[PDB]
């Protein structure tokens, strides 16, 4: 029941730009949602006393692979954007989120491994926690960054060129 606060408030933040928009022809969005939806479970595992640590690893594994759809997703509306100022500036962000990610695996293996078991310190255990919160807050800052730009993008796309993605706000009706 215990839930680690900032990385479900992490998760929350990234669900509300996410639900800005419908996953009906937006990959974008669904990975997003996703990956919203799979921080939350990790709040509640990080802060869960036992069988976190498969669940844990398991949790990071989804988290990382709904990433790489965001990267190369994103990676392919920065090639099809006209406006240089957009498209590299989405590039760097759409780099980044493997690196992140990855990081993520890392550092939940190592908060798994680390738990249950008195040999550590409670510093050593605060720590690796903390380090997984600040991954877990960086990873959904860069793909709510990732999910404003990817949609400013669109609206430059090269003219007539292959498919777009769809842009729907649900916020009115």
């Amino acid at each position: 029941q215990p839930v680690n606060q900032p990385i479900l408030a992490a998760a929350q933040s990234l669900h509300w730009e996410a639900t800005k928009w419908s996953s009906k022809g937006n990959d974008i969005i669904a990975a997003a949602k996703r990956m919203a939806l799979l921080m939350a479970e990790m709040s509640r595992l990080v802060r869960g006393g036992s069988g976190t640590k498969r669940a844990l690893i398991q949790c990071a594994k989804d988290i990382a692979k709904a990433s790489d759809e965001v990267t190369r997703l994103a990676k392919e509306v920065a090639k099809q954007c006209t406006d240089k100022r957009i498209r590299t500036n989405l590039l760097q962000v759409c780099e980044r989120i493997p690196t992140i990610s990855t990081q993520l695996k890392i550092l939940s293996t190592v908060k798994a491994t680390m738990l249950g078991r008195t040999n550590i310190s409670d510093e050593e255990s605060e720590q690796a926690t903390e380090m997984l919160v600040h991954n877990a807050q960086n990873l959904m800052q860069s793909v709510k960054e990732t999910v404003r730009e990817a949609e400013a993008a669109s609206i430059k796309i090269r003219t007539d060129a292959g498919f777009t993605l769809r842009w729907v706000r649900k916020t009115p009706w």
